[PDB]
């Protein structure tokens, strides 16, 4: 018994994705996925029948130390992301290829540089950013994968693979842009942003991509409700990028919690206190969550084209009381958000805090693999609930 109200004047081809970019590192620690009925199926497969038709990977450089143990998060690289993107395709959904440029999690505070580009001059960490994307395209391609869209960097507020200078930050965008190009017309170039509720931060962004004459085609933006501002703004905002500079405008990264319980044994990151919970820790309100992006990016119009929900699927690899057990398991497949290997790479963080999953409570499956009914929320949206 879910109830969804129509999303209205959502368009017949909106993107209805997921990032699903640890269920590898998860198949390989045992974790299993089923269906409405009970029974053990691809998650794929799962993800089709409910209505997704994109999926978005998260890719590495070298998210391993000099031995080959994983960084943790999923250990994505390019090799996984074929491997998912191959599933993918032979499940009728596009691809969204999300380059981090780093060798592990790249976000506003963290966008250190792949450990090969670690000390080479700006010029040559350029050719090199454009020499990996048009790689890794190619080898995609090879693998007959459907690639729609291509990310050129994950929440980079402030830097991107070790740059800091917005000057030279656009250089490496276009670097990794042009190989998008030189491989196919058809592929959409978007560039990844997060804190939407900062005043006047989107706009100042989008106008100094245009002052260095960056080429991308999608402005996409992360959606938190717990820490971005409500969807008034984050409508607003986008609206703006979209009407003043021509941009199709998107959300690439959402979530919310259905159970205020971590059933991982690794703390969860929501929800707590000072986060702002606008909707009932429940599968109902987790759904209406969901719902709700989709009709703030859908009320901006023809520039918005989807919306993209956050690791659904990284549930727990065993029950919150085997602590000890799992410990093992995400420190062998990295399936947990970071293994201690990675204190190499980020001492401050994931040295310190590596563990299992922090969003088991923000998936559209429980503890168990099962799906919730949450799921059909993709449908839903078009329709509504009789
Ligand atoms: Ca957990």
């Amino acid at each position: 018994g879910l109830y969804v109200e129509k999303v209205s004047g959502l368009r017949k081809d909106f993107i209805k994705g997921v990032d699903v970019s640890s269920i590898i590192a998860l198949e390989e620690s045992g974790v299993a996925f089923y269906n409405e009925s009970g029974k053990k199926q691809d998650i794929f497969k799962t993800l089709k029948e409910a209505g997704v038709n994109y999926v978005r990977v998260r890719i590495w450089n070298d998210p391993y130390d000099a031995n080959g143990n994983g960084y943790g998060g999923g250990n994505n690289d390019l090799e996984k992301a074929i491997q998912i993107g191959k599933r993918a395709t032979a499940n009728g959904m596009k691809l969204l290829a999300d380059f981090h440029y780093s060798d592990f999690w790249a976000d506003p505070a963290k966008q250190k540089a792949p450990k090969a580009w670690a000390n080479l001059n700006f010029e040559d960490k350029k050719t090199a950013l454009y020499q990996y994307t048009k790689q890794s395209l190619k080898a995609m391609k090879a693998a007959g994968i459907d690639i729609g869209m291509v990310q050129v960097g994950n929440e980079t507020n402030g830097g991107l693979a070790g740059e800091t200078d917005w000057a030279k930050m656009s250089q490496l965008f276009n670097a990794g842009s042009q190989a998008v190009r030189e491989t196919d017309s058809n592929i959409l170039v978007a560039l990844h942003f997060t804190n939407p509720e900062t005043s006047g931060r989107y706009a100042w962004i989008a106008e100094t991509l245009h002052r260095h004459h960056v080429d991308y085609d999608v402005f996409a933006s992360s959606y938190y409700p717990f820490w971005h501002g409500t969807l008034k703004n984050l409508t607003s905002v986008l609206t703006s990028v979209a009407d003043t500079y021509g941009k199709k405008v998107m959300v690439a990264e959402t979530s919310y919690t259905y159970t205020a319980e971590d059933g991982d044994g690794h703390g969860n990151t929501a929800p707590k206190n000072g986060q702002t919970l606008n909707n009932p820790v429940t599968v109902q309100g987790q759904a209406n969550a969901v719902r709700d992006v989709i009709q703030a990016v859908s009320d901006v119009g023809e520039a918005g084209i989807g919306v993209f929900y956050w690791e659904p699927a990284w549930i727990p690899v065993g029950p919150a009381h085997r602590l000890e057990k799992n410990k093992a398991l995400w420190e062998t497949y990295g399936s947990g958000w970071a293994t201690s290997y990675a204190a190499e790479y980020d001492p401050e963080d994931a040295g310190k805090w590596f563990g299992g999953s922090a969003v088991d409570n923000q998936a559209l499956f429980d503890f168990k693999g099962r799906p919730l009914p949450s799921l059909h929320v993709f449908q839903y949206v078009d329709t509504g609930t009789p």
